[PDB]
């Protein structure tokens, strides 16, 4: 809508206070005009019809518990935009500042979030498995990264290409979590998963097997569930990414870490220059080695660490 840019205040899912960019026109709307063609947040009103109605508020204060998931979806989309812009010189998910849209309060007791090809969508969770999913910055960033992937490599959501697609979203979700410096870790979804249980998460990048995901290519899932295990075999790549950044010894193979910033640069280049819709794990390795070579030279420590990491998880 057309109106005046202003700034409101609210409380997120975890009870933290934050400022959010809104637009004034009779009502205050969750519309951020400061980033690209805008960030727009919608109320799906417990239904499944999308996008719902652009979020309207009477006083520019968002402290109702109903408001919380909207606050976080709106705010964290903003942070994710900033990350891609400031760190990788990318303007929104399409590279041309496309408007970013999210709907919250999707369905009832819905334990999921997704990119539907056009926008992000967040359930409120059932209160046991999940609380509202936009409360996790690694969740929001994971979802927006699916959009980035769809506009660049276009990795098919199936088998090995799909697992790469998933890992890319976990990797960048995590890098965005570190960027915002919000209790960063190498775990996925910890802030919104099982509110009754401390210290757990949905997935782990540092140790995927902790939650039954493979940390080695020999342990990959070869069945048909989960589109050929896209959320399972991603563990293999997640572990490789963890090793490149942090270093360590895995199945007897030692890796010197090169840190988060270089990890991000290598994988962003691979994603945007070398991966294709049908890339498999072995092609990912090649893309990553070539990217590091491009950036740091073929005899660099960087190239060496990328090679050691993929060796450690058994990807040749
Ligand atoms: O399969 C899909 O496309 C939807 C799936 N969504 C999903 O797993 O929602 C929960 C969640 C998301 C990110 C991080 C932690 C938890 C996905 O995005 O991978
Ligand atoms: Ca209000
Ligand atoms: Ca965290
Ligand atoms: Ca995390
Ligand atoms: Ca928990
Ligand atoms: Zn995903």
């Amino acid at each position: 809508i057309t109106g005046t840019s202003t700034v409101g205040v609210g409380r997120g899912v975890l009870g933290d206070q934050k400022n959010i960019n809104t637009t004034y026109s009779t009502y205050y709307y969750l519309q951020d005009n400061t980033r690209g063609n805008g960030i727009f947040t919608y109320d799906a009103k417990y239904r499944t019809t999308l996008p719902g109605s652009l979020w309207a508020d009477a006083d520019n204060q968002f402290f109702a518990s109903y408001d919380a998931p909207a606050v976080d979806a709106h705010y964290y989309a903003g942070v994710t935009y900033d990350y891609y812009k400031n760190v990788h010189n990318r303007l929104s998910y399409d590279g041309n500042n496309a408007a970013i849209r999210s709907s919250v309060h999707y369905s009832q007791g819905y334990n999921n979030a997704f990119w539907n090809g056009s926008q992000m969508v967040y359930g409120d969770g059932d209160g046991q498995t999940f609380i509202p999913l936009s409360g996790g910055i690694d969740v929001v960033a994971h979802e927006l990264t699916h959009a980035v992937t769809d506009y660049t490599a276009g990795l098919i959501y199936q088998n090995e290409s799909g697992a790469i697609n998933e890992a890319i979203s976990d990797i960048f979700g995590t890098l965005v979590e570190f960027y915002a410096n919000k209790n960063p870790d190498w775990e996925i979804g910890e802030d919104v998963y099982t509110p009754g249980i401390s210290g757990d998460s949905l997935r782990s990048m540092s140790d995927p097997a902790k939650y039954g995901d493979p940390d080695h290519y020999s342990k990959r899932y070869t069945g048909t569930q989960d589109n050929g295990g896209v959320h399972i075999n991603s563990g293999i790549i997640n572990k490789a990414a963890y090793l490149i950044s942090q270093g360590g010894t895995h199945y007897g193979v030692s890796v010197v870490g090169i840190g988060r910033d270089k990890l991000g640069k290598i994988f962003y280049r691979a994603l945007t220059q070398y991966l294709t819709p049908t890339s498999n794990f072995s092609q990912l390795r090649a893309a990553a080695v070539q990217s590091a070579t491009d950036l740091y030279g073929s005899t660099s420590q960087e190239v060496a660490s990328v090679k050691q990491a993929f060796d450690a998880v058994g990807v040749k």
